[PDB]
């Protein structure tokens, strides 16, 4: 049994993965990771949820509800919303390769968060 | 079990995959951000080997060593380079073999990380290290 989130959850979880793809679309570290995540959650949910609960409408606009990362107030702000999305998963779902997948691709988010807060403190301005 | 790629590694390609992944975690276990992505791609192959081969083709004996099978951790540009070296094989060797998806892309992902790491620690070794 692979475990199962709330809706309200996902719905939660599909808004801050978008946050962070609309503050990264040309940093390809991190909105290549988070498409995973929400590509990987899209399909989760459709099996957690018979579809007389989440009907096919319903369920088609919840993870798709249908860009330069060079602040330091933007790498706090996204790794927070990093942070949400993970403690969620934690919480929510069983260890196992499965959920691990998403976490290490979350963690590389990080990674990258990281790498760009460095290069901001030391090449840029005061 | 039932869940991997749609398509399969020659036993002699796994079989260079699994000493590959266990000579980058020999030299990085204690290389946290490294280790543990390369457990998760040597457990991941693990499992899906069991069902490319039968028990005939791939004895439960033979299987079992399959993936399974210094100071363990990164500390020179030599070892980073050699990582970085055993890393591309891997990459290269799974997109060889299996199709485009999420089932794959994991393994991708998580060998991408390694080698973010494996640059944050060469800068350290740069900047930080021996200068002669
Ligand atoms: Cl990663």
């Amino acid at each position: 049994p692979a475990g199962r989130m709330p809706l309200t959850v996902h719905r939660n979880v599909g808004r801050w993965l978008s946050e962070i793809l609309h503050a990264s679309i040309r940093d390809t570290g991190v909105s290549s990771r988070i498409e995973f995540v929400r590509r990987t959650l899209h399909g989760w949910v459709r099996e957690e949820y018979s579809e007389t609960e989440l009907p096919n409408a319903v369920y088609r606009n919840l993870y798709f509800p249908v860009g330069k990362i060079e602040t330091i107030s933007e790498c706090d702000r996204l790794k927070n919303l990093v942070r949400n999305v993970t403690d969620t998963l934690v919480e929510n779902y069983p260890q196992g390769l499965e959920s691990e997948a998403l976490l290490i691709a979350l963690d590389g988010v990080k990674l990258e968060l990281a790498r760009i807060r460095k290069d901001i403190e030391m090449y840029g301005d005061p």
